C-alpha cells in the first residue's frame, strides 16, 4: 500500500537534537506537531547527506510496509535539499552501545534472546525478500531491551564499505544475499559476545579478503560456549549455501534460550537477574504496546 | 465450483510467516468475511513461480473428502497462487515427531501409520498421484489425526530423489506403487523420529545405491516385523509392493498390540490418549466424524 | 562304541584362542599334538559352564555314534575339573554368523540348501531317536558354503524364543518340538540372521504364542517359504511336519530356487561351478556326503 | 607367562623425552640398551602416579599376556617406588591425534576400518575376560595407518578426574563397569573418530552430565557421518546395557559399511583420497609392522 509512508511537510516537524551518526546519514531526536493540533511528539529523524527522489520514494514505499515486531518500520519521509527521514524513537539505541555500556551487568539470558529476534526479524526480511546488506550490532535498536529491532536495510538501495563485517563473497564480488546477510548476523553476534568489541581489529582492511581465505577467522569469546561459536562459525563459510538458513538460527538459538546458562558462560549469570514479568510488563505498557512473541527463562 | 471458494486479495491477510517448502512458502493467514467483525485463522501458501490450468488441478484438491486427506478450502489467483486451507497449530508430523521424540507412544506411531494408509488409499481410490509423499507433507490437525497434505502439487509443478521409487528415479515415472515405495520412507522417518533417509548423500549417488541394495536402516525402536513392511514397499518391482489396503490392515491389527511389533523406552510411563482426553480434543480441535483410534485389546 | 571317541590327556591338545564363548560353554581354538609327533593339528575345543563324570562319559559316546554329513561328530572329550569336547576346526564356524555377513551378497540357491541339510540332519538325529532340544541357527556350523552341519545336539545333561511352546509351558521335549525350534531357525536364514522376537522380553513369548501372534515372514521368502515355518509352529506337536516331509518339500524347492525366494538381482549371484566345488571338496570336504542339489 | 612380562633393572634404559601425559601416568620416550651391545632401541616408558608389589605384578603380567593384532601388549615394567611401564614406541602415537591432524585430508575407507579394528581389539578383551574401563581415540595408539591398536586397558583399576563423558551412565551413577558400559565408550570412541578428534559434550560441565544423558541428549550426527552409521553409535549410548550392540555384531556392521565407505560416510574429496595401495600398504608392514595382521576391507 501507499498508505504506510506518509508525506511529512518540512513545516510540520523540527528537529531538537542529534542523536547519532551513520554513514549514510545524521540522526536526530525531533518533535513532530501534528497539524491542528496542540501538543508536540518525539519522533527519529534521519537526513541523509547525499542525493532521484522519486526513485527513492519508491524505496521508502517498500520500506514502510514491512510488519515484524522485530524490524523497523519506516512511517514518513520528508522531500527537500536533504531527505528526511521519520520513524519512531528509540531511547535506548542500538544494541551495540548498551552491550557495551552493560558489559558488568549484562546475564547470559539476553543474549541469546537478542540473538533469536535477530533472526526472526532477519527470516522475515528473506520472506519478503528484502536484503538488508548492513547488519551490524549498530544498525539494531533497543525498543526496550528485551525486544530488539532490526533498522537501517535496504539504505545502500536507497544510495565507507565495513570489510569486517562483510561476507567474503561480498568482499570479493561485491555479491550480496540473504546468506551474506547470515555471514553479518554471525559477525552480530560475535559483537554482542564480545559485549561490543570490534572485530578484525587493527587489521588493515585490504587485507581481509586473504585472512579469510587464510581461514583464521574471529577467536570465540571467552564467554561463549563452543556450541555457541560453532554456531557462529558455521555463518562464516566461503559457500554460501552451505551457511545456515534463518530459520535454522532462529531454532537453535531458541533452545538455547531454554537452557541459556549452559551455553554461555557469564561471571555471575546466576546473580544478575531476568526481568520479573512484573518488570517486563511495566516495560511494555509505558512503551512495548505492539504485541511481540514472548521472550523464552524457561528454566525459571 | 461448490469444492473451492474463490478469495479475493481483499478478503484474506497473511498476518504470520509460518514455513519454507520446497514446493511453497506457507503463511498463517485470518479470513475476513466481508459484514462480519470475526477473522478466521487460515494457512495460507503463497507458490514460487497458465491461470486456467491451476483451475483444474485446483478443483480436484478442493474434491478431496477424507478425514486423512486435507481439503483446499480456497484459490486466490494473482501474480502469485495463494493456496487456501485449515489452519493446523501442530503443523508437520515431521515437526511434531522430532520435537516430541525422546517421548512418544508405541499406539501413536502405529496409529498414523495406519491413519497415513487410509488417506493415501483413498487418493489411490480416487486415482490421484501424490508423487512426492513425506512427513513434512503430513501434518497434525491434532495429535491422533494426522492428515496427508500437498497431495499431487508436485505433479502440477528440488525433486525428493531420496523420498522417490527407483522406478520414479530411473524414468520418472508415477505410480500408486511408486507411492507405497514413499509411504515406508514416511514411516521410516517417524520411527526415526524425523531422520533424514540416504542422510546427507549425494542424490545422484543415491539411484545407484538403491540398485545396490543398500536400503535404509531399521530404527532401534523397529520391530523387524515393522521393518519387513517398510522392506515390501522398497522392493524394485512396483507390483510387488503392497498396497496400501492391505497396508492399513496390518498396521491396524499391530495398534492392538503395540508394544509387540515397536520396542519404546519407557512407553509404560508414557500415556496412551485418555478417552476423556480425546473427546476433549475432538470438541475444540476436531469436529469432523472419522474411525475411531486402535486401542490395546 | 570304544572307536568312535577319544579321549585325550590335557597333554595331548593345548587351546590356543577364543572362537566365541557358548552358551552352555566356552569354545576355543586350540592345537592338537599327536604323541611324538613335530606337527600341530588345528582342533576346536569346548569347555563346559560346569556331577558324575561317568554319566557325561556316556553321553558323549552316544554323541560320537553319530556319523552323517549334516549331524557333527564329537571325536575327543577331556575329562577333568572341567569336561571339554574337541571337534574339526571350521573357518566359516557358524551358520547363523554365515548369512549375516553375507546378506547382501547370498544367492537363492544357498539359502534353500541349507534348509534341505539341516532338515535332513535333524532327520537322522529322529531315526536315531535323540532329540536335540536346542535346535538354533546359531548351532549350525558351515563346513563350506554347499555344506552345513548341526551340533550341539543332546547336551541334555547341560532360548526361549527358539523354544516350542509345549516346551516352554511344560518343559517338554519332542522330535516334533523340534520342529518347532527348526521353524525359527529356516527364519534366521530367511531374515538374513534377524533376531527372533527382537526386544520383546522373553516373558511375553508365552503369552503370545498363545495369542497366535507368530514370527513375521522375511521379505525374500515366497509365500511358500513362510507356510511351511508355519506349520512347523503350531499349537499340537503333532500337526507339525516331520523332518522327511520338510526335506523333501525344501528340495522339490531347491530344485526351482528361484521361484521359491525372490532376491533382488538373483541371476547375477550363483552357485559355484562343479570345477569350483570340486576344489571345495577336496580341500576341506574331503567327507562322504550327498552333493548339493542344483535346480 | 611370566617370560611375556620382564621385570627391567633401571640401568638398562633411560627416559629421554616426555612425549605426553595421561590421567594414569606421564609417558616418556625412553631407549633401552642391552648389555654389552653398542646401540640403543627406542622404547615407550609410562611412569604411575601412585597395594602391594605383588600385587600390581599380578594386575601387569596380566597386561603383557594379551596377543591380538588390535590390542596392545606391555613388554616390561620396572618395580620402584615409582612404577614404570614399557612397550613398544609407536610414531604415529595418539590416534585421536592423528585424527585432528588429518582432518584435512583422511580417507573414508580408513575411517570405517578403525572402527572394523578398534571393535576386533575390544572383542578379544571381552573373550579375554578384560573389561578396559577407559576406551577412547587416546588410548588408541596408531602402529601404522592401516594398523591401530588398543592401549590402556585395565590400567584404571590400580588407581584409587574419572572420564565422565565416555562413561556410560551406569558407571557415572553407581561407578558401574561392564562390557556393555565398555560398548559405550567404543561409541564415544566412534564420535571422536568420526568428528575429527572433537571433544565429547564439549563445553558441558561434568556434573550436569549425568543428568542430560537422562534427558536423552546424545552426542551429535557427525556433519560427514550418515544416518546408517549415527543410528549404531545411538545403540550404543542406551540406558539398557544389554539391549547395547555386543562387539562382535558391531565388527560385523563396520565390516559391511566399509564395502561402500562412501556410501556410508560423506568426505568433501573422499574420491580424492584413497586407501593406500598394496605396495604402499606392504611397504609399511615390513618397515614397522612386522607382526601378522587380519585382512583389511577393501571397497572394490
Ligand atoms: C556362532 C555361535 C557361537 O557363539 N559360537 C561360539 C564359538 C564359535 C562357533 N563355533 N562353535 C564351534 C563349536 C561348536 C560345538 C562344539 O562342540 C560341541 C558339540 C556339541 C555336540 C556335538 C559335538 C560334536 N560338539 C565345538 Cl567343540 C565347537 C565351532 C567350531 N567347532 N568351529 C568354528 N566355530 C565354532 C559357535
Ligand atoms: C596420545 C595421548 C597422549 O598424550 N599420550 C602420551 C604419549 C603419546 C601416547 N602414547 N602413549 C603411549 C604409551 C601408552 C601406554 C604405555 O604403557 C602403558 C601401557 C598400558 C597398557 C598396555 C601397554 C602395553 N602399556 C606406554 Cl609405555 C606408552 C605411547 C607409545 N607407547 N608410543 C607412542 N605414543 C604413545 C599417549
Ligand atoms: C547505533 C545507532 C546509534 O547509536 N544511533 C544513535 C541514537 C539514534 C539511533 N537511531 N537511529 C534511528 C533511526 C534509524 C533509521 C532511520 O531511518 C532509516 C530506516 C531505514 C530502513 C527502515 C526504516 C524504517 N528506517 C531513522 Cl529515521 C532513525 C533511530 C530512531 N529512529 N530512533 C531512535 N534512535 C535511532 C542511531
Ligand atoms: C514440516 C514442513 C515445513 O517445514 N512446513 C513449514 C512450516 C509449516 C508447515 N505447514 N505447512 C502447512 C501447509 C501445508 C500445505 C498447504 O497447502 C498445500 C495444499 C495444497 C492442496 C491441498 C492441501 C490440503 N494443501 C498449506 Cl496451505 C499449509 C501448514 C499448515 N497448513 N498448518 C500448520 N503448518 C503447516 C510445513
Amino acid at each position: 500500500n501507499q498508505a504506510l509512508l506518509r508525506i511529512l511537510k518540512e513545516t510540520e516537524f523540527k528537529k531538537i537534537k542529534v542523536l547519532g551518526s551513520g554513514a549514510f546519514g545524521t540522526v536526530y531526536k525531533g518533535l513532530w506537531i501534528p497539524e491542528g493540533e496542540k501538543v508536540k511528539i518525539p519522533v527519529a529523524i534521519k537526513e541523509l547527506r547525499e542525493a532521484a527522489n522519486k526513485e527513492i520514494l519508491d524505496e521508502a514505499y517498500v520500506m514502510a510496509s514491512v510488519d515484524n515486531p522485530h524490524v523497523c518500520r519506516l512511517l514518513g519521509i520528508c522531500l527537500t535539499s536533504t531527505v528526511q527521514l521519520i520513524m519512531q524513537l528509540m531511547p535506548f539505541g542500538c544494541l551495540l552501545d548498551y552491550v557495551r555500556e552493560h558489559k558488568d551487568n549484562i546475564g547470559s539470558q539476553y543474549l541469546l534472546n537478542w540473538c533469536v529476534q535477530i533472526a526472526k526479524g532477519m527470516n522475515y526480511l528473506e520472506d519478503r525478500r528484502l536484503v538488508h546488506r548492513d547488519l551490524a550490532a549498530r544498525n539494531v535498536l533497543v525498543k526496550t531491551p528485551q525486544h530488539v529491532k532490526i533498522t537501517d536495510f535496504g539504505l545502500a538501495k536507497l544510495l565507507k564499505v565495513p570489510i569486517k563485517w562483510m561476507a567474503l563473497e561480498s568482499i570479493l564480488h561485491r555479491i550480496y544475499t540473504h546468506q551474506s546477510d547470515v555471514w553479518s548476523y554471525g559477525v552480530t553476534v560475535w559483537e554482542l559476545m564480545t559485549f561490543g568489541s570490534k572485530p578484525y581489529d587493527g587489521i588493515p582492511a585490504s587485507e581481509i579478503s586473504s585472512i579469510l581465505e587464510k581461514g583464521e577467522r574471529l577467536p570465540q569469546p571467552p564467554i561463549c560456549t563452543i556450541d555457541v561459536y560453532m554456531i557462529m562459525v558455521k555463518c562464516w563459510m566461503i559457500d554460501a549455501d552451505s551457511r545456515p538458513k534463518f530459520r535454522e538460527l532462529i531454532i537453535e538459538f531458541s533452545k538455547m534460550a531454554r537452557d541459556p546458562q549452559r551455553y554461555l558462560v557469564i561471571q555471575g549469570d546466576e546473580r544478575m537477574h531476568l526481568p520479573s514479568p512484573t518488570d517486563s510488563n511495566f516495560y511494555r505498557a509505558l512503551m512495548d504496546e505492539e504485541d511481540m512473541d514472548d521472550v523464552v527463562a524457561d528454566e525459571y
